[PDB]
């Protein structure tokens, strides 16, 4: 009875102006310091151990949620570096040649000039929740984080391809969970926003 | 800005005993209509129009969803056909040649002998969802049916390989929405069950 709960941050200035943020520590605006609230009321404190990233707009979210357990941070956890791509909307990025390569799927969906893609992401930040998970059998797991790396987490945890990614939108708080069966993640919820008013 | 949200239906007694329910037209438990008012005080009637599968348990959900508004019957909102699964548990179900292939995903994974598979339903639930999107557009649609009907609606809608049918697991009253990108069909909630108390 291993649970994941995956949740994405909280809401920032750049999310709202729709700019690729990425390894800047851009904090939550007033609302999303209330979805923080709001989500933290919603779990209840039901869970055994809240893990989060560095980043303050997730740590903040995470350290809401925890009320009195302690947070611990994953570096691994922080958001996928996005390299020239930060601080860009996507609207900006129309014809760049990595960028037609990320919504076909070629090269397993590069993200701009970093070296990584969906492809490797997906089986890195798979791998790494795994490990988590065994190392907190029949536990029920929190991981606070962000958009590109909850949903590549996804794909690698269910075994998707890469293009995958684009058919889904992930918003701010949203819940996302996994269960097992037999030893294979099970998609039991989906940034669940029911919390949000 | 079109909306498409799936609906599964409340509790019934079959669901309790994991008895697989197809044509049987069991009502629901006292839980799975207080799960019905449930979900309905979470909608508060945001949605324009509401479709329904003619089954009694997914009427009565969408019934108590709808308020005042008309819930329109569309025939092929029923739930999968199981042929001789029907009335059984899959432990039972322990050595078919069939069920071996609906987990092994051996001819598009059959579902009894009825003749069909996850892919068949898939395509097939998907083109009538696209169908009644097109018919409906700028307009958020609610759609209440059943879990083996609405999972395929999703592999068919995201376009995903019939196997990860079983990554996928959908609960009573369990919500589930799509939204247009560019006209492509992207999902933004799966799931959702915050509203049971």
């Amino acid at each position: 009875m291993t649970k994941l709960i995956l949740i994405r941050h909280g809401e920032t200035e750049w999310n709202l102006l729709g700019k690729i943020q990425g390894c800047t520590d851009i904090e939550l605006t007033p609302n999303g310091i209330q979805q923080a609230n709001e989500v933290a009321q919603q779990i209840k404190g039901n869970f055994d151990i809240i893990y989060s990233s560095p980043l303050h707009r997730a740590l903040i979210t995470a350290q809401k949620i925890a009320g009195d357990k302690e947070v611990h941070l994953i570096e691994g956890m922080k958001e996928i570096p996005f390299g020239t791509w930060e601080g860009h909307t996507f609207e900006e990025l129309n014809g760049d040649i990595n960028y037609k390569k990320f919504l076909s799927g070629e090269d397993g969906c590069p993200f701009d000039s970093t070296g990584m893609s969906i492809a490797s992401w997906s089986k890195k930040n798979a791998q790494l929740l795994l490990d988590l998970c065994k190392q907190n059998e029949n536990k029920t797991i929190v991981c606070v984080s962000h958009g590109a790396w909850i949903k590549t987490s996804i794909l690698g945890l269910l075994e998707m391809e890469p293009t995958m990614y684009h058919k889904f939108q992930l918003g701010n708080t949203g819940i996302t969970t996994f269960i097992f069966r037999h030893g294979h993640p099970v998609l039991t919820s989906f940034n669940s926003t029911q919390h949000l008013l």
